[PDB]
């Protein structure tokens, strides 16, 4: 207990240092497809190629962005679970996912 009791505070505050890099690498993700988001538009609304397939990049940028901030969200929902689990151990309980 003791040790847990006064470093829940402290590896709480690195947990949040820890989620707040992978929020770095979040926006990282976010600005990156936003800006090949923004050459889709500039290789694609400056030609005469179809309205829908100068749009197809978007597309395809958007859910890039939508698969990419699911790679994120279950990452965190790992994190948050492995808390969660250094919260409530206690003996005679089963851990596994190795």
């Amino acid at each position: 207990e003791e040790m847990r009791h006064n470093e829940l505070s402290t590896l709480e505050a690195e947990m949040a240092v820890e989620r707040k890099a992978v929020e770095d690498q979040r926006d990282g993700e976010l600005e990156a497809r936003a800006q090949k988001l923004e050459a889709d538009l500039a290789e694609l609304e400056a030609e005469g190629a179809k309205a829908d397939a100068r749009r197809k990049v978007r597309d395809g940028g958007e859910r890039e962005m939508r698969q990419i901030r699911d790679r994120a969200q279950r990452e965190l929902d790992r994190l948050e679970d492995i808390w969660s689990t250094f919260t409530k151990l206690a003996p005679k309980q089963l851990i596994v996912d190795e």
